[PDB]
C-alpha cells in the first residue's frame, strides 16, 4: 500500500 519495495495489495510498495 506504499511505494518502496516490490509492490503491495494495490501500490508499488510496501514501505
Amino acid at each position: 500500500l506504499v511505494v518502496i519495495v516490490q509492490a503491495d495489495w494495490n501500490a508499488p510498495g510496501f514501505f
